[PDB]
């Protein structure tokens, strides 16, 4: 029976991510129109002024798909360029005001995510989370 | 710490299924070069003989991509075209004699599947199966 909930489980998530990148219960607050990587683009430009480099390193996707969400980015007026006294080919991007906001949400969107995981762990004792703890890494580790 | 793994369970899945839309542990022994969702249209034509209608129900695909998928399969000669006595715009399909063994192959890569979680299961004793279960039940529910 355990053999078929895991088929159903991951069945499910598969559906639920058939168009998106990241999972991220509830809903989005934010007053403007931008998808799942790019408010994270803006997430984690808020933290740390990133090159264009590190933005594909982070959020673990190509290069190619990461200058055609900046160009939509820097569209909206949310992102800025920034080029270093000793250039080679660097392109760093730093945070505009019109994006704080927005990189707040995200984080925020975020941390709502986390609570509700952390809330479903909470039901069972600190002995029975051990039990889901081991199971979550055996699993984890075929997807990897 | 949970709330953490579960973000990171869930994030593995994400990576894993960037460019596949069911999840399928193992490699594929098929000889014949198709996609995940092409073998999977010859293993549910091979037990009952469906509509281009049913096809795009029980992969809970888009009719759209469902003639994109069946295009390229009827090219090397899998799939036969069969149309009713009563013709109301119904296109009916069968499986050829060469698809045969690719169908029962998808359906053994199932099987392994199913079994791989059989095995991760079967670590923990059968009030410890329960805690698992008790979660994915609660889990799942946020992604339907
Ligand atoms: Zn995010
Ligand atoms: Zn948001
Ligand atoms: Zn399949
Ligand atoms: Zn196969």
């Amino acid at each position: 029976a355990l053999r078929n909930q895991i088929e159903q489980f991951l069945g499910a998530i598969m559906q639920f991510a058939e168009n998106k990148h990241e999972i991220l219960l509830g809903e989005c607050e934010s007053n403007v129109k931008l998808t799942s990587t790019q408010e994270h683009i803006l997430m984690i430009l808020a933290a740390e002024v990133s090159t264009n480099a590190r933005i594909a390193e982070q959020l673990k996707i190509s290069p190619a798909a990461v200058t055609k969400a900046l160009k939509k980015l820097q569209e909206q007026e949310l992102i800025k360029s920034s080029r270093a006294t000793n250039d080679e080919r660097v392109v760093l991007w730093s945070l505009t005001e019109k994006a704080i906001p927005v990189a707040k949400e995200h984080a925020a969107h975020h941390e709502k995510t986390l609570s509700t995981y952390q809330e479903l762990g909470d039901k069972f004792t600190d002995e029975e989370q051990k039990v889901i703890s081991q199971f979550l890494s055996v699993l984890t580790e075929e997807f990897r």
